[PDB]
């Protein structure tokens, strides 16, 4: 065994204080996140709405999931005047985590796929793979660092870590060849947003195998510090920033269907206070 | 004697997988319960008790897995590498039963919302199919958590063998509506919700097989099964056949549209294929 | 007889899962009742909104006071060796009810006066007899069976209940009355519904009376069960089964607007998949 | 020397009293919320303050109840003399003031916003009466609850003056603007101003009459009277206040659209009356 | 160690009352102002609506962030026949208010920035500078206060006072540059009230950092309670008083916007009773 569980390191007062404070901010974050999201829902045309379901969806995931982690954190260690002395449930705020992921991953796909120009079966195929493969990814990385032999094995923590790694490729190639299959069909300005968006997501995913893998270089209350800390700000800034690109597309996507005469929307469209498209109202229909 | 699985002592592995399932399965409703909502004037007014009745049960089933979660942690104590059961652990499977209760008539209703059955033909298919699910799922209680505390093995194969009467009811008048609508509606529609009712009932049959398990004996790993499966069923289930169900709505609101026989505000799509335009009502000039 | 109190008798394991089942069950179905009413609560004209906000009222209420009911029969009975003792807090199981019924009531009245043709005086005069009758009704049951002499008190229970009885008919004289005068002047199909509503209503009151006086034929788990599971599925039934109705009325009345040309409905209103009125926009005005 | 309400013992029949007038009065906003939020677009745009005053006030009004509830649960303990209270019963009166300091200042915006009272007028009015009341209730909680646990009789008194001062200021300011709106009303309409400006007002003098109660000594049926007396008030003076300013809005934007000023996109009733019909804004081309 | 921490102070009986008092009344303000805020959300053009979002989410923030300062009050202080005894989570009470800041803060600045009239990049990167600027300022503070020797070392206290007024400065530079270039673009009317609101923040703003360095005259039950009751009021003040401004800015904008007939608005606008904007519709299109 090569394996140090980070629930296993005492963690001082300033430690204590530091976790807490990033772990709320980001939860209230996500609620001024999805407050947002659902105000500007209507922003986008009912083509694109499946990438506001699914931010919307994923906002509130990960805005409840943080609320549990919280929880945890809280009833998950005691104060004994040398720090913080873990207690059988503190496991469960790494566990708890994997468990937001698990549903908030996904989401983020469909979310990327929604904005993408895959259409009929190419696209439901697309989903089923990436949703899969994205849950898939997090639960073998669940089951090596929390479930098997309460993360105390090195091998199991190593080989599912590889099996995990194997549906990571699985999930970034269908996205990344949706994204490239679509780029074609889109204007410059949607092209270059889409690309931007998928790199922002893709790119983040890089972060949360190298945070698994640290317990292995030892354990200390600075490392678990470290380990949490990290997650969230990665949480936050991936699942707002990707968000607010998508976002972006949908309004650019939609002014475009409008402006091309394909469609109408009830109210002009902006962004960066620079109007995209004009208010329209359909025409009058007589039975 | 039935071997009542609130009885097994579980793992800290099993412990752990089972409050994962949960959680996630609770998430994953709000995440559809969100979508649900937003995506709740994509159809109809025609069509909308099909809307209401999803969104009535993934709201029940979202705060039923809550109390689940509850009874979860507070039906075991933490005994250095195992979970003991205590007295609230019958409490878990329980709660499951309450959320059926609710859950599982919205789900006939939803169906026979999407269905072409037609003014007394339609109302009466519905009391029939909710009351059969109610009473099916009751009976189940009553035979594996109430009577003689879910202890008795006759009771156990009684009332589950009187629920699966409530079952075939339910299942005949769901089947019969599905087949006598199908003909009526067009090859996209038929195909749709042919897949819908097959996704419901299909799924069913997990229940039953999972109630008898207990009969086999009783473990931590068995209790783990029930517990997961059951979770899987409910998420698979409810998500997998809501989704069909929209689609089905969808259609059937842009085929009125299409037809000229009613008006939408919106374009319609489904998978990024345009169904129907965007429409406005003509304006009138009341008497005034 | 002499009364014995419900919250007095033990319950069985069986018993208490009962108890909880119907009563959680009852809460979620509110649930599921609510979310219904809120999502078709634009399918009925301004006309006749007040029925839309009463029926939804209620419904919310109902919904809470059940939350209070289950929290109050977690922490009124105690598990033993003999089964679930009742504690101090047992009466506040029942009490909560009448709390319940107190808000819940009135608004069923409302709710039926709104669908009613009452106008002017005649409506808002029905309207204050009706709710202080049915307030009145509810607070003589609280007072002679849980406040006076901690409801021990036979002569009380029953006097009580005399008076409650005289404000039960001014209220259903009141509706009855209402219902009888618009009849004549609404259309056959709406007459229909509107009779029907007030049936289901009125009829189902009569139970509530009946299981009050039950604890004069003595006490015992089984009837203390009998007694709560009854009001339950009364609660549900009348609530649920009422409101559908009222609703349905409010439709056809709406949809009859629209065909008279006497209003406008921005969608289609259909019942049991029967099309009543179409789609109208009011006239664009200049100012 | 003042007899601190929270220092009797109260009997089951009492504590059951209280507690059912309590949750039926959180019940009943609830109840009246969700109706203010279903009949918030039978307003025009114009008289909107009048509708989110409201529901703020009774969004208010239904979680401070939730906590004066919770606080009468954990402020009493069940004994063989009854209910005895413990430290946390003075809760349950310091609660309430909680709630007034924001419920009371919504109600006068309220009122104001069905008022005609326009520009700087309108503005400055209403900074003296939101100013005015929550001083009249932060003067209140400071002599019966802060000031030596509400044991100081001198002070009780005192502040209570000091309060009636901030009361005089805001009734003034109020019936000033309503009075001014009046001549600019339609009968109909100002009618409806006047009874709701006098259930507000005439109301008010319910609270400050129950304050001085205290002082005639302290019993387990005073303190009863006391807190279900406050409770009925609350629900009376609220719900019944909030349904008149909102028949007003409506009558008003009825007015509005006749008169050709604005336009509604649903028709507008008042006791099964039509007062407005449907219109839509026209088509503007840019 | 100069520093006399306030969550080391005993408080009376009524110092307790008169802070829950004033943290509620606080909570349920934002309450009234969260309904207020999202009732009159279509009061504004779809081009200044981030505008109502941040104020919303901020609203929203606020809220929920003073329920747990008022959870973490409660569970902070012990009752003894001294008054009040602080324990070992009523450092929690000043942690929480940090976060709230943290938060809320940044907000504020999206706001104020959403109502300017900056276009195309030069608006992108002032909010960029602005949240990062203002979310470091709190940081550094909640660093120098609560987390740093448990906030027991003055040098610290002093020196991330510093660092945080270094990143207040560029914040209110970047802010009062966006409010001075935008004035020249706004009518009058509008410049005024842009003014206006920007005063309001950016002045208020000054009082936290006074109230920071109470601590260092001393400790008192008086002491803690001034500055708790204190940041209350101006965190009351500042987000109610500016926000209100920010929105009647958004309502003229959007009223300009609609005369100048660069837009329309379904609903006509008010402002203190006074017409802006007359109701209008777009027109109707016929899609090829
Ligand atoms: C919003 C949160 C997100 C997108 C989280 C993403 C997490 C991952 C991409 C995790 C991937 C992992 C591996 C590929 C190997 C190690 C185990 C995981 C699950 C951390
Ligand atoms: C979303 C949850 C669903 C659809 C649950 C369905 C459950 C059943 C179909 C249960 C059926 C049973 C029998 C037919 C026999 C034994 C008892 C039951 C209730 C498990
Ligand atoms: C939704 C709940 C409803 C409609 C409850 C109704 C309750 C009654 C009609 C109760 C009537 C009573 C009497 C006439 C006599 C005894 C006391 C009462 C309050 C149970
Ligand atoms: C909905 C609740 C309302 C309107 C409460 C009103 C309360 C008052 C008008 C209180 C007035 C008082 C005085 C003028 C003197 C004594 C202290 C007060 C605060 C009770
Ligand atoms: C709604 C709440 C607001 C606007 C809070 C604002 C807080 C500050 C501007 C704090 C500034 C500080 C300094 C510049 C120095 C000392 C540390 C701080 C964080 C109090
Ligand atoms: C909307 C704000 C909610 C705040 C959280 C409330 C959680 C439950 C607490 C209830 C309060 C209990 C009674 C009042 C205690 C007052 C203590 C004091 O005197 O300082
Ligand atoms: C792998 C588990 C994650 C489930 C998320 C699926 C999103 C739910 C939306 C479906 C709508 C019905
Ligand atoms: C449907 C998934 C069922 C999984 C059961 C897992 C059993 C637990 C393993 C330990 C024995
Ligand atoms: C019905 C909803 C009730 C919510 C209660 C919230 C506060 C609970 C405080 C409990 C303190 C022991
Ligand atoms: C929707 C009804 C839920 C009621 C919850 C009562 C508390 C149960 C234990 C947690
Ligand atoms: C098992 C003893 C209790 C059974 C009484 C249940 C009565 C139900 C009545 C519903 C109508
Ligand atoms: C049991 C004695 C106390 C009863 C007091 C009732 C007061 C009601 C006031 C209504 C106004």
């Amino acid at each position: 065994t090569n394996v140090s569980v980070p629930w296993g390191a005492t963690l001082s007062n300033a430690e204590h204080q530091l976790i807490f404070y990033f772990l709320v901010v980001a939860a209230l974050a996500f609620v001024a996140g999805f407050i947002r999201t659902y105000i500007t829902r209507n922003e986008v045309g009912s083509r694109y709405r499946t990438a506001v379901s699914a931010r919307l969806g994923m906002l509130g995931v990960a805005l409840l999931a943080y609320i549990l982690i919280i929880v945890a954190f809280l009833l998950g260690y005691d104060s004994t005047a040398g720090g913080w002395v873990p207690n059988d449930g503190a496991i469960n705020i790494f566990s708890t985590r994997y468990i937001e992921w698990t549903v908030s991953v996904p989401l983020l796909t469909i979310e990327l796929l929604a904005v993408c120009a895959t259409l009929g079966v190419q696209a439901r195929r697309n989903t089923a793979i990436a949703v899969t493969a994205t849950g898939a990814m997090i639960f073998c990385g669940f089951l090596g660092a929390i479930v098997i032999d309460n993360g105390t094995n090195t091998g199991a923590f190593i080989l599912w870590a590889v099996i995990s790694c194997v549906f990571w490729v699985i999930a970034n190639v269908v996205l990344i060849r949706a994204v490239r299959q679509s780029l074609p069909t889109l204007t410059p300005e949607s092209h270059t947003m889409l690309k931007s968006a998928a790199i922002v997501l893709l790119a983040g995913w890089v972060v949360y195998p190298i945070v698994y893998f640290l317990p292995l270089f030892g354990a200390s209350g600075g490392l678990t510090t470290t380990i949490l800390i990290t997650l969230t700000v990665a949480d936050v800034i991936v699942k707002l920033g990707f968000s607010t690109q998508t976002h972006r597309v949908a309004k650019l996507r939609t002014a475009e269907d409008v402006r091309a005469g394909d469609d109408v929307h009830p109210e002009s469209i902006w962004i960066s206070s620079v109007k995209q498209s004009d208010a329209g109202l359909p025409r009058e229909v007589y039975l």
